[PDB]
């Protein structure tokens, strides 16, 4: 959710806008770590599928069920 | 090729057949050490993935390959 947060202040924010200036250190580092977990952690193959039970592509179809109940009030 | 040796021997030569008792010292753990292979060496996410450059389903394309130059000349 915050990279979904952090991809979109910097592409339809501009540095002159205050949303972005109030967002911006809210954003520090989202991109990067979410990379990080997308290439070493829930990556095929990764760490996560070397110890969870959900690894292995389970976690994929979670993440989808999840993003289902992914509502704004929760 | 050993393993397909192996099944056809149990399958089509019975233990009186003279070519049974022929190949079957030369068939001991081909079925047992290529299912370890299929399980924990050459499978999606095995050792050979984790290591070696064809692996992550290259080594897959390259046996089919393989199987193709695959005479009984060579």
């Amino acid at each position: 959710v915050a990279e979904v947060i952090a991809v979109a202040t910097m592409r339809c924010l501009p540095g002159l806008h205050p949303i972005f200036k109030f967002l911006i250190p809210h954003i520090r580092y989202t991109m990067e770590i979410n990379t990080r977990a997308r290439t070493q952690l829930i990556s095929d193959g990764g760490i996560f599928d070397k110890a969870v039970s959900t690894g292995g592509g389970g976690h994929v179809q979670l993440l989808r069920r999840a993003a289902a109940q992914l509502t704004y009030c929760s």
